[PDB]
């Protein structure tokens, strides 16, 4: 009996108190400790060497306790550790072993989930230092790392990076690096208050699968000029993605350096998220340097139904090569996104774009293999002052991209800066169902709406359709003489173009090519013969040898004659058609025509 | 030892029984009470003054117990209170203090989540009375209220409003009012069986952020003629939304009064939901009266990938003004929705529409500032008998709206009732990729498919394309003489129009305007001169002074001559072209032409 | 006191140890057993007849214990049973009673949820036998079954089917059959390693509502040639769907037999999912045989924003009839999907398609009633070698289907095999905004891009637009003489067609029909009269009696004359136009024209 009181007060006491669920005679006859052992929290490991519980706080380093918890639960085949609500748990030292090569704090282990209901904060030990808060690699060399499987982090809690700036631009900082990660996820968590490189990374160079970030918040994760670059989630394994997240930055530096998501492997997605205050929406890129685990192709890439206010580019496409591997990007869909460039001065952040075809990280524009991309059903808006805003900035070689049924309301439709790169363009398709807005009407002095500053364009379609006037622009579409153009279709619808001096401009006369199909409006001066009755009219100028037919876009204010309704050409480059002189006389008129070639 | 038995049976007993997790020697030496204290339920507060547990039931008011639980957990920095499964917990009185001004039952508190696994019912004390079941305001005056932060309500449970009708139309009833709410959400819950104004409201006049309703059900929440108006979720803070919910009504009154969602602040969404039995899908509105917390602009508004059977309008757009604030709506996307008007008689519910540009709550149509809206990739269907069905009912001033690649199968495409409002319309864009269905073919006697009953139309595009015949309609598009039309493009594709007497009708001759670009089919009678050889044909009528060119849509059944293939005009308003008389003679023919002006 | 030690060690011991939450004097004075009774796990029933806990393992059949748990919790109004993490729980026998008719293992009960954190495996007792692991029917005859309501299965755990092959093709195997299921769901679970017919089925012949599968994984669920057919989720009740799931197969048999989802009742969806290794994406079908619970119409069907690599067809549409019921499919949207046919030889799996209009299960093609379908904003790709790849394989009667703003990059656009079925086609709409890719350029010898192998086509639109050349194809569009064509619009844009011998081909001369509206390019030889001045040119051939106008697509390399720019016809079927002879002489030219009829 002495001994009984002793047992009951001992740590084995609950193991002596019987329990049967709801007094049910068919239930297991258990002990209290058995039922308590079905759950586990940080409190079960957050104790001193004598087993006395330690209270968390700014002057307590919780790291070793949390690691002990993870280690122990891992040893039993897994489970879920709760990080209790109503407490802030500070981390105040680096981890040891395999994660030290990654500046790791906590090592994640397979099947061991974390339910973060309270707050995890970084203590000032980490000020000006690199860190990766949770790491799933088990080796300093990721190539020699084991996998992390079935690890979920979820809850209503918070990871707070303590506000600390980077100490040097070369440093790396991360929230969760799942590593070579298979069926891992983060759900519900708020990441906030730091200066970091990534909040979450999924996979490693294509090793991993089925990793997701869902219903998380990322708030104020860049705060300094030291921060070299920030991408909030970096998706580096296939069959993985980001859904229904919220991303916000307030720093000025974030407007120049921060991107919300990167998709770097096949069968990856970015959907249903809201972004504010970032430079960029998403990179969609196949790096040859990352091709080890899942091949050299990024395909089935999806960016859909997101909402964004950014300062630079919404989606950036890329692929590149190494000495022995070539990366390819194909089968991409960008749809349903509503995006705007936030209020800013022209040229005060990276050049505004809905899509950017960017050069590689060395600036090379002749290594890319990007094709079979569909951009459909998106809206884009930039305020009227933002000269540096385009539907697509096409700055590197492009093997195809298709635009259907978007609404683009910005300075340029297609742009690339002259005397920069000279991309080779194939299979650029701009369907007539793309609606060109009018916010930048009157701002386009000296500018071409479609500024085709490329080395060459083949197998491309540009069907221009205005929906309001903008007589300030120099042309709707212009090809410099250095841009070859072949096997293409280029049309300018006449609506809102009557008063334009230039509609389509071919500075090398490239619309003459055998397999170029074009149409655009032009003003033409004609003169007739004197004959009464059916009578020819001929253009005064001889620059129409390429024209297959033309037809009037002007009314005839005369009674005594009419010019031809339709024209063909002659070998000397004149247009010619048959009009009617009710009364004879040489006539001379200036008419707006629709010039057509092979259409 | 006497004393030990006593301690063990006392309420401090579990605090004397030791426990160490899984017998792990490195785990904390705790007491049973410590582990039990990691969770909390309603049972921990649902007790009489002596501490004896009280069973819930229809004759027990659970309100004070649940409030006590919330209050206590709030005092510890938060946590999650479970509302146990297998019990119905009745609420039978009003709350006190700050929530009394809101007819509040329970006051929510920051960081205190509710996991509702059982059922919460309203007792008949609430019959014919106002109530707001859960309220996050802490003051009767919302302007003087504190915030609610980090409050989540979730579970497999149920909030049941007891079936009670409203007592007076002026009363308000709500399920959850989060208040000035930051990172709050409702997930998984079924709201059912009532007559209420809202089930959930998020935010207050733009104060709040990151509030969401996800995977909830709302069933039968209007049941009486007294109910003035019902909107199931009212989103009144930015960076907030509704995703993957189910909404159903069976009441006849709901078909006239109920809307599923309202989006009232920037960066808000409504996605992936299913609606049946409601009048309306969503309001997307910037009320000046609600502009305090987040500015005067609603932008980045998203309605996507929903499924609906409604009786009135799917999306209703609006903005309005007060004495000192002006509200603006811009940058909206409506995409991927599949919607139909349910079976009903014509005019038996509010006028059926996919989009409605509605007047303000006072009926004013000259205060709105709505622009940069994209409606793309949606389907809409109304049964053939529903005369009052339109793709857009445009009833108030519109500063722009763009339709691309939709499928609209209803009575009207564009409509506004004559002798009602006379909206000023700018930047209405109806792309040719909008497919017009054929359900209402043969029903359109006396009606114009595009009925342009506006004060004026500028910078607009209407590209009509039929996909089957409907010879019952009076015209494809008609402009009354009171509607000014300028700087616009209006086209009628000829397919399925050969037999139409009227295609495009300009009752004020507005197609003559200098910057109007049109084309449409017409039948024209021509007569030739007698000359053998090339010979002019001239229209008998003189109403073509606006025509820039025309071309034949008819075959020539003659051998001895041919009419012109193409025509221009003359100053007297005749058309003229050059045909061919193999043999001489005056000819007289009636031809279907495509009339063109500046296109 | 003797007696006290005894009570404490007994199974009623925890019922004698007092507890009050956090020492709060206003909290309930409870006993430890009360707090433990708030949760329940399998361990509470996994015991021998004496109440001693049994360890799970390969040689322990856990079935009776899990059933006992479900039964008991059901008796208390429900709750959630945990299936503990860190253990595999084997099932090794069949259930008894109502579920025996369904080869059921476990019977689900209303309000009793399962939180599966560990693993559930099938023992080899099930090798070569039928089984349905969890069944919600309570009767062997589903027609006499009660309902299952409010049953959720969720967690990070796993259902493993043990790898066992089917014993006979006629056998059925399933993971979860919810039965006549109302507010039931599966969330988070991994189904893997089997040879089964379905993983999950929702509803029964239209009985059920609000059933969902969310964030689950289905991995390797076909493994044998015996397996007759596999569809991973079969949705057989309305207001139900599949969201954000992952489906993968590696078996060769799956490429021929497996589909990811079937939608079989109204108001159902399939969204945001990733599929690899399957034959098919989704069936969307109204079976008359399944019309009992929710009517004879499947409407509001949504397939959106999915990512797929399949070997056969992405979406298959269907409806059929029984002796007394007729099934109808209408109001369908397919949008935002990015799909490809995986690498395979031509004809090595079922014919590749984005959409298939399939015959019924008996092969009948004259029973379907499918209409009001919108296919918009999708991408589809098949590798160049896959002859058997189409945007739509149209193999049964079709009452309407609309394609807007897709990107299809495969061998055929519209296809049906000749001398197979002869479908009746109405309201097939192929908008010009559909972009036709170029992967299969040069592969189309002998083939028609749009191969119209139908009994008849009415009220249809085909607007062909190429975006690169493919001179290998026999035609862009061909109608055999056996296909009637009326009240339709068929156009071939001229871009990339100059060198094509055949563009549109009407083998029965059907383009002559009164209400056929067409345009396409053709080469025509003309001869003029000798007259100096305005002079007629006439076609040598007489096959143009149907032509309403034509215009030049060729330049004029002559100085001394010009052919007409535009032409009409004459009764003998010649074309005729007026050109100009600067000098006299009979001229003879070959010109590319755009032939037009009523457009
Ligand atoms: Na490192
Ligand atoms: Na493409
Ligand atoms: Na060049
Ligand atoms: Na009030
Ligand atoms: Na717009
Ligand atoms: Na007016
Ligand atoms: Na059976
Ligand atoms: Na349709
Ligand atoms: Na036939």
């Amino acid at each position: 009996p002495d001994q009984f009181r002793a047992i009951i007060e001992s740590p084995e006491g609950a193991g002596h108190v019987g329990y049967q669920y709801r007094r049910n005679t068919g239930s297991t006859m258990r002990m209290v400790s058995d039922v308590l052992d079905e759950r586990v929290s940080l409190w079960d490991f957050h104790c001193d060497p004598s087993g006395n519980v330690i209270q968390p706080g700014p002057n307590v380093d919780s790291r070793q306790y949390l690691q002990a918890a993870i280690d122990y639960v891992s040893s039993n085949g897994g489970g879920t550790i709760t990080i209790p609500a109503g407490y802030t748990w500070y981390l105040g030292s680096y981890g040891v072993g395999g994660i030290a090569g990654h500046s790791g704090i906590i090592q994640l282990r397979s099947n061991v989930n974390l339910n973060i209901e309270g707050r995890i904060h970084l203590s000032p030990f980490f000020d000006l230092k690199p860190f990766q808060v949770f790491v799933g690699f088990d080796n300093g060399d990721p190539a020699s790392s084991g996998n992390l499987e079935n690890c979920h982090i979820y809850g209503h809690g918070v990871v707070d990076f303590g506000g600390y700036e980077f100490g040097a631009s070369s440093q790396l900082r991360n929230g969760v690096a799942f590593g070579r990660s298979y069926n891992c996820s983060v759900t519900g968590i708020t990441f906030q208050n730091g200066d970091v490189t990534w909040a979450i990374t999924l996979g490693w160079n294509g090793y991993g699968s089925n990793c997701y970030v869902r219903k998380c918040r990322f708030i104020n994760l860049v705060n300094s000029s030291v921060n070299a670059n920030h991408s909030t989630v970096y998706v580096n394994c296939p069959y993985s993605g980001v859904e229904s997240c919220y991303f916000s930055m307030s720093s000025s530096f974030a407007r120049n350096i921060a991107c919300s998501v990167e998709l770097h492997q096949h069968d990856t997605f970015y959907r249903g998220s809201t972004v504010n205050g970032y430079c960029r929406g998403a990179y969609v890129v196949m790096h040859a340097a990352e091709a080890a685990g899942a091949g050299s192709y990024a395909y089935n890439m999806q960016v859909e139904n997101n909402i964004a206010v950014i300062y630079g580019q919404f989606v950036i496409l890329g692929s590149d090569v190494t000495a022995t591997v070539s990366g390819h990007l194909n089968d991409v869909i960008v749809s349903g996104n509503i995006v705007s460039i936030g209020e800013r001065a022209a040229f005060s952040a990276p050049f505004g774009a809905f899509i950017d075809i960017g050069p590689d990280n060395s600036g090379a524009s002749n290594v890319q293999d990007i094709q079979r991309v569909l951009v459909t059903g998106n809206s884009f808006y930039a305020p009227a002052n933002i000269t540096d805003s385009a539907a697509i900035t096409l700055r590197a070689n492009l093997n195809g991209c298709t635009f259907i049924a978007n609404n683009f309301d910005c300075r340029y439709m297609v742009y690339n800066a002259p005397g920069t790169t000279s991309p080779v363009v194939q299979n650029l398709v701009w369907d007539k169902s793309n609606v060109i807005g009018g916010t930048h009407a009157n701002q386009r002095a000296g500018q071409n709406l479609f500024d085709m500053q490329f080395a060459s364009v083949v197998n491309s379609t540009i069907e221009v359709q205005l929906s309001c006037e903008d007589l300030s622009m120099f042309s709707c579409i212009l090809f410099p003489a250095s841009c070859q153009l072949s096997y293409s279709k280029i049309t300018v619808d006449s609506a809102w173009t009557k008063s334009m001096s230039n509609t389509a401009v071919f500075e090398g006369n490239q619309q003459a090519g055998a397999n170029v199909y074009v149409s655009y409006p032009a003003t033409v001066n004609l003169t007739s013969y004197n004959t009464q009755g059916a009578v020819p009219f001929f253009s005064t100028d001889t620059n129409y040898a390429w024209v297959t037919s033309a037809y009037s876009l002007s009314i005839n204010e005369n009674l005594d004659f009419s010019p031809p309704a339709t024209y063909t050409n002659k070998a000397n480059g004149q247009l010619v058609g048959v009009g009617y002189n009710e009364i004879g006389g040489v006539r001379s008129v200036s008419v707006r025509l629709m010039l057509q070639r092979q259409v």
